[PDB]
């Protein structure tokens, strides 16, 4: 469950949040494969409640109606088409698996669902599965409301309804088997692994019992005995009875400490400075690197949901965001996930984004296609951070330096830092209010290297900055504090 199952020399996954299957399939072929992306985390592919108030929110996808592969992202044919086409170009699919719960207990009965399946939350009837009243935790939960009231109580966090979401009885073999059926369907199609949604809300032992029932990965694409990559969503910043480590037996775990702390550092809040990143990783109290799924922001905290707080960096803060993502992708700690977002009409009323619910770009609820602008950015309000040169090139930086040790660290005691990865890559940051101008040991072979932040190598030349490494590995770097991208990165494959 710990191995990503990505192609050798591909080290990141990108969350193509709310993208349609046909768009992802094309994206794999035209972009993700040639740019060296390891894989795609997709939005939940299973049927959900069509919520009309508010109008088709992002969060409707986290209210299951059945396990039919039928969503705003597309139908089963399109899903199968996407996984095949992506695997065929060496790009993996990871499914957002919503298995803790069905929909909200107060959602109306009917066929307001993405495939038109009937469901009745009040009577606990989901006949397209099927689930009945016997399949939920109503009798197991011990709170007055039936919902989670207190995170200091590990039991109710597991047995009670998250925000009123009907809590599946995962202690039952029937329920475990229905979920395993869904996941095995996905595995056989060719899915490489799963983001396990709301993992904190399930007993580690129940997740395990579900995982016990799963097939090995599709043997046309994956070596015999390959197990699905598992990464579990557990928000653990400390101070709760449930710990990220409780889930290590099942796979990797999201390290939410990662983006919270990095955001604070890059913003220079709370007295934090980039020089403090010298011991980034386990030295910052983070989980073991071999279990961490790391990211700057995710689909929840980029809009203030879940954990996060104000420190989280997102596309809205493009300049600091790129630096934070650049730092993540250069540093060996964790397995990296890059966010890919859509723009929504962000509108604050007393410190709250009243539009944090808004779903993907749409015309009357129909998800808009991802259009590609001439310059390879996206139209239709898709942000496509993964296509921003500064991020895409850092994705390849991580591939190039894979397995190389953190080395040649420099800092000025403030916010000017640099480090290398073995003899394969070097990166330099200026987050101070003055110019960073200095000759530094890069650990790299002598030569002319294209800075992959400002530009690209195109056979024999660079479209941006050029860095000159002399015979002793030293190179001069000059980064103004006024630089729009106040960092530079060079690696073995950017050498002329
Ligand atoms: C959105 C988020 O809610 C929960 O998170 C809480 C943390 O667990 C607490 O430690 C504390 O920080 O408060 C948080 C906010 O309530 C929950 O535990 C997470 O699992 C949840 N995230 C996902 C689950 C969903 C339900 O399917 C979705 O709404 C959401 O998009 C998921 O990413
Ligand atoms: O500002 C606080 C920091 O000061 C010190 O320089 C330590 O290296 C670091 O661990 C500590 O957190
Ligand atoms: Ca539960
Ligand atoms: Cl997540």
């Amino acid at each position: 469950q710990y191995s990503s199952n990505t192609q050798q020399g591909r080290t990141s996954i990108v969350h193509l949040f709310e993208w349609r299957w046909v768009d992802i399939a094309l994206e794999c072929e035209r972009y993700l494969a040639p740019k060296g992306f390891g894989g795609v985390q997709v939005s939940p592919p299973n049927e959900n409640v069509a919520i009309h108030n508010p109008f088709r929110p992002a969060w409707e996808r986290y209210q299951p109606v059945s396990y039919k592969l039928c969503t705003r992202s597309g139908n089963e044919d399109e899903f199968r088409n996407m996984v095949t086409r992506c695997n065929n170009v060496g790009v993996r699919i990871y499914v957002d698996a919503v298995i803790n719960h069905m929909c909200g207990n107060a959602v109306s009965a009917g066929t307001s669902s993405t495939c038109g399946s009937y469901f009745n939350p009040g009577s606990r009837d989901f006949p397209a599965v099927p689930y009945s009243g016997w399949d939920f935790n109503d009798g197991k939960c011990k709170t007055g409301s039936g919902d989670i009231e207190n995170y200091n109580d590990a039991t109710q966090v597991r047995d009670c309804r998250l925000s009123g979401l009907l809590d599946l009885a995962l202690g039952k073999d029937y329920v475990r088997s229905k979920i395993a059926e869904y996941m095995n369907h996905l595995i056989d199609i060719g899915v490489a692994g799963f983001r396990i949604d709301a993992s904190k809300h399930m007993w580690p032992g129940d997740i395990k019992a579900i995982l016990d029932k799963l097939h090995n990965l599709n043997s046309n694409w994956f070596p015999e005995g390959s197990k699905p990559f598992i990464y579990q969503e557990v928000i653990d910043l400390g101070g709760e009875p449930i710990k990220s480590s409780d889930y290590f037996g099942n796979g990797r775990v999201t390290e939410f400490k990662y983006g919270a702390k990095l955001g604070t550092v890059i913003r220079k809040w709370n007295g934090e400075k980039m020089s403090y990143l010298k011991n980034w990783g386990e030295g910052w109290g983070f989980m073991p690197s071999d279990r961490a799924l790391v990211f700057v922001d995710n689909h929840d905290n980029q809009r203030g949901h879940g954990a996060g707080g104000a420190s989280i960096l997102t596309f809205w803060d493009a300049r600091l965001y790129k630096m934070a993502v650049g730092f993540m992708l250069a540093h060996p700690y964790g397995f990296t996930r890059v966010m890919s977002s859509y723009r929504w009409p962000r509108y604050f009323e007393n410190g709250k984004d009243v539009n944090d619910w808004v779903g993907p770009p749409n015309d009357n609820g129909v998800t808009k296609e991802v259009t590609i602008n001439p310059d390879t950015t996206c139209g239709n309000d898709w942000v496509c951070e993964h296509r921003w040169r500064q991020i895409r090139n850092m994705v390849n930086f991580r591939n190039v330096v894979d397995g190389q040790p953190f080395t040649n660290w420099y800092d000025n005691g403030s916010n000017q830092v640099a480090f290398g990865r073995g003899n394969r890559g070097f990166i330099v940051f200026n987050n101070d209010d003055w110019t960073f101008s200095l000759t530094l040991q890069t650990g790299l072979p002598a030569g002319t290297y294209c800075d992959v932040i400002s530009g690209d190598k195109i056979n024999g030349n660079c479209t941006g900055i050029k860095i000159y490494v002399s015979d002793d590995g030293k190179a001069h770097f000059s980064i103004s504090n006024s630089a729009e991208d106040p960092f530079i990165a060079i690696h073995a494959e950017s050498k002329l």
